[PDB]
């Protein structure tokens, strides 16, 4: 359970992300695909992309980054009271997209890295630890839904 002070750190940096949702979404998905190429393979939509320059030039990838970060921002702003938001996301990611919980750990690392690069003044160690806790809570709750459905592993 995050404290109020931890949530304030999380949402303070997140409010900075929302000034350029699309640029953050590109940076995060590109970092994910470069650092963990198995993740790119899960996207029929993107797996034709073979270089970082091609990834950066894809408008469709930029659009999907906005989709992803809009969903995550709506979860973070619930401060843990996010059951309604996680139900459809766990269902699609477990049963349709077939995304292991481990790949959610990978995108969480990519999110933290990009926030540290773009917002160092608002993403000191206290805020890094709080965002790590928020993304851990996300993964914990998604993992419980995966386990219900028979996909935790
Ligand atoms: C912060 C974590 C993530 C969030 C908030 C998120 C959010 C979303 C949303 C909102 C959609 C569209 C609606 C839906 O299908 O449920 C989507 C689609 C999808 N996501 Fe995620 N996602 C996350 C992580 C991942 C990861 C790590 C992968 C793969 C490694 C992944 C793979 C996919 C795929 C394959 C689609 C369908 C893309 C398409 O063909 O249109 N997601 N995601």
């Amino acid at each position: 359970v995050l404290s109020e002070g931890e949530w304030q750190l999380v949402l303070h940096v997140w409010a900075k992300v929302e000034a350029d949702v699309a640029g953050h979404g590109q940076d995060i998905l590109i970092r994910l695909f470069k650092s963990h190429p198995e993740t790119l393979e899960k996207f029929d939509r993107f797996k034709h992309l073979k270089t970082e320059a091609e990834m950066k030039a894809s408008e469709d990838l930029k659009k999907h980054g906005v989709t992803v970060l809009t969903a995550l921002g709506a979860i973070l702003k619930k401060k843990g009271h996010h059951e309604a938001e996680l139900k459809p996301l766990a269902q699609s990611h477990a049963t349709k997209h077939k995304i292991p919980i481990k790949y959610l750990e990978f995108i969480s690392e990519a999110i933290i890295h990009v926030l540290h690069s773009r917002h160092p003044g608002d993403f000191g160690a206290d805020a890094q630890g709080a965002m790590n806790k928020a993304l851990e809570l996300f993964r914990k709750d998604i993992a419980a839904k995966y386990k219900e459905l028979g996909y935790q592993g």
